[PDB]
Order: structure tokens, then sequence, then C-alpha cells
């Protein structure tokens, strides 16, 4: 619920991802992998602690302060998928794109972690396959910036456009 | 232009576009050199063809999947400006990394691919300035990659620290 400091911050998040009621075991796997793979740093609440850790480690320890992560403004209903330009459909997508966050259902007991998740996950989108993902990005980028894309096949297309390599593939089941 | 060491090529032509600050030049080239351990293609079709034949083992990056900043490109200020207001007084003189490059007439074409690959990356004087910049920028909008003239990187996701994010001595 509260902050858990570890160099293996990903492990904790990947474990919580399997706790939030996810209907697709495939989507469950890639969403947990994506967090576990990215958070190989120490997550702090504030920059002050993140840099204190950084400084004592002579910059050797990777850190990430949550106070340096942009928080979505109140109209989260008014946050549609990037294929919607001005409250209307710009292009027709494939592989059922959906915000990764929108797949999680945090129960009332451990609902205090829904915030940190929605932050760390952000605008990442889950599509069915790489063909769908590849297409989505090509089109989205014609009108706006494109977030990280994860495929239900366990693939990642980084927000910078980079895809491919074993770095961007979730281990089998 | 289709090699695995695409970063090496970019890092080399970074030292060609004359940047006044030798410190800023080092960070900008290191930043591009560190990032591309990937094959850069013009189109997704070729990037995936390379991916497929490699059984997804080779990292790729198609330029047709990069947001090529629209016509009023120059009319876009640093993030400490929003809705036509200076939101805070920043430290360490933030400046778009791209704005430091001056591509000569012979190589006026590589200016495009550079401005794309570099993107909205900002170069500040030091980490203290950068840490502050990000804390404040993120209060109003998304914050790009921050590079310090001391050779430090603060990834767009907020991650800083580790040897992954520090340029080699000189």
């Amino acid at each position: 619920t509260l902050p858990n400091y570890t160099k293996r911050s990903g492990d904790i998040l990947g474990k919580i991802a399997h706790l939030a009621q996810i209907e697709d075991d495939r989507a469950a796997m890639v969403i947990s992998w994506h967090l576990a793979s990215d958070m190989d740093c120490v997550v702090t609440l504030t920059t002050d602690a993140a840099r204190a850790i950084y400084d004592e480690t002579q910059g050797r320890q990777q850190v990430l302060p949550l106070d340096s992560i942009y928080r979505k403004t109140l109209p989260d209903w008014k946050r549609p998928l990037p294929h919607f330009r001005n409250g209307k459909l710009h292009f027709k997508p494939f592989g059922n794109p959906v915000f990764a966050r929108d797949l999680l259902t945090f129960p009332d007991n451990i609902e205090h972690c829904e915030t940190v998740f929605g932050m760390l996950l952000g605008d990442t989108i889950i599509l069915d396959n790489l063909d769908a993902a590849n297409h989505y990005r090509k089109e989205v980028v014609k009108i706006t910036h494109c977030p990280t894309l994860l495929t239900r096949d366990g693939d990642r297309i980084r927000s910078n456009g980079k895809f491919g390599g074993l770095q961007n593939k979730a281990p089998p089941m």
C-alpha cells in the first residue's frame, strides 16, 4: 500500500500486477513483465531522497522519484486512446488497443497502490499482436506522441519507437 | 546506414555539426551513441522484416514511427512555458539539445533525422539544475530527457542514476 524501497522495485510491482483482477492471463504476464523489466532502480517518493541515494552511491545506483512523474489531471474519462483526435475517430485500429491501466481492478483493501500503478504504467497501451502494435504506432505518430505499446504476445515497442531484441520480449509460459 | 552500431554513426556526425560547447557535444553524442544498439530503418516494413528474419533478436527503430515535429516547430518553447506564461525561473540555462547543432550546407539533410532522434531532449548545466527543472516541469506537463553538461542523463520516465546514465570521462 505505502513505499517499499528496493533495488528490485520491478519485482514488487510485477507481483502486485497479478493481484489487481486481470481477466486476460496473457495481458497479466506482459503488464507484470514490463514493470519488472523497467524498474531495476530504487523508487523514492521525493527527489531529495532519490538524490541522497544517488550521491552516496557516487551516481552508481539508478533511482526514480515519484515527485518527478507527471500526474494525470482530474478528467480521466476525458483521456481517450490516441487514435481519437478531437472526440472523434481519426483512424481505425487493429488488435483491440486498450490502456494497460484500464485492465487493472484494484480491490478496496489494496486500492492505495492504484495511484502509483497508474503513474508508473501511464498511457501504455496493450494491443493483441505486433502487427497491430506496429500499425497503431505508425498512425498515432502522424497526429501525436505515442506511448509504450505492449502486445498480448509479450512484446514491447518503447515510446521512442524502438522494438525488437530480447530486451523487449517477455519470457514464455 | 543499416548497421547494429547506428549509435556510433550518430555519435560521430554529432561531433561534425558544430556545437560551441565541447561538454554539450560530448553528452549529446554519448546520449545518441548509448541509445542506438539498434538498426535504424526508414520504414516499419523494413524494420519488421529485419526483426522477423532475426526471430526478434535484433533491436530495430523505424523513422516512420517517430513523431516528426510539425510546421510550427520553432514556435514551440521549453516546457517551463505553458499557455503563454513563464511558469517558473529555471536554473542551469535549459536549451533544446537540437538547438545547439549547426549543420553545414553539405550535410543539411542529416539535420532532420537528428532533430527527430534527439527530439525534445533539454541540456542543462548540472544535475542540481536538472533535478529542479524536472520537479517543476512535471507539475504542469510531461518532461523530456534531460542531459547535463556534466555528462548526466535523466530519462524521460524520471529514472536517473546508474552507469547507464553517465557519459565516459572525456
